[PDB]
DNA sequence: AGGTAGACTCGGAC
DNA sequence: GTCCGAGCTAC
């Protein structure tokens, strides 16, 4: 899922899960389990806990219980489903946070790749995953003049840049294929060769892109079709180790 | 010093 | 055998 669907994860879980108490955590691919390591110490401390909240940090889930948050990126295929203990569970299902009444938590990832990491949550956001972590997008802290200062310091593809945790959180590689595009810049422009003029625009696309869809493509898988908006085939290549579409005529 | 590239994790489709 | 996409180690 991209920033946009675990929002709406978010959104949609919160009410299926708010009130209700951890009686256990059963675990049954230990490798999703990140922190604590050992999956015995995780599934302990999380009983008896209940649900008080849920977050979003860019693509990672945040849990909040009673002491601990546990949080969750469900990488490319992780999904989360609230269903009754009587029924069987759906295959591909690697970890079940039991309820009190009944009903569970699940975490199913037919590529098993997704991760957990639970602390107290005072500490939640000085530790991985979420330590480091750049701003939303859609925040008021990600600005042009974050985004510059960024691209100037860096010998880095603006591709590269975009791609960066660090510099913002959760933009996926399709929507920083579309938002370069939108923006008509070249992926594999180094970020410094950037204007001003070129940083606010592809700044106001990155949120015009993310933020429509929180609320179809251009290039992204599109290659060899024609363009959308001048009828170039869209090319693809491969730049900081992700697939690359663009347009040769609309990016520059 | 620390910015940067690679490896690593996974499975299903060419 | 590679392609795909997210987010600790060693130059
Ligand atoms: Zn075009």
């Amino acid at each position: 899922p991209q920033l946009p669907e675990v929002e709406t994860i978010r959104r949609t879980l919160l009410p299926l899960i708010v009130g209700k108490t951890i009686e256990d955590v059963r675990i049954f691919w230990p490798n999703i389990i990140r922190h604590p390591r050992d999956s015995e110490a995780f599934a302990a401390r999380m009983i008896g806990q209940t649900v008080r909240g849920l977050e979003r940090r860019g693509k990672f889930l945040k849990f909040l219980l009673d002491r601990d948050a546990l949080i969750s990126h469900l990488r490319m295929e992780g999904r989360y489903a609230v269903a009754s203990a009587l029924e069987p569970l759906e295959p591909h299902t690697h970890v079940v946070f039991c309820f009190t009444d009944g009903s569970e938590l699940r975490y199913r990832d037919v590529r098993k790749a997704g991760t957990m990491h639970v602390y107290a949550k005072e500490e939640a956001d000085r530790r991985p995953p979420l330590a480091e972590l750049g701003p939303e997008p859609l925040s008021p802290a990600f600005s042009p003049a974050v985004l510059a200062e960024r691209a100037v310091k860096t010998k880095r593809s603006v591709k590269a840049l975009l791609l960066d945790c660090t510099v913002v959180a959760g933009f996926g590689n399709i929507y920083v294929d579309e938002s370069l595009f939108r923006a008509g810049i070249l992926p594999g422009r180094p970020a410094a060769s950037l204007s001003s003029k070129e940083i606010e625009r592809l700044h106001e696309e990155m949120v015009a892109t993310i933020g429509e869809a929180v609320m179809h493509l251009y290039v992204y898988g599109r290659q060899g079709n024609p363009c959308k908006r001048c009828g170039t085939p869209i090319e693809k290549t491969v730049v900081a180790g992700r697939g690359t579409h663009y347009c040769p005529r609309c990016q520059r």
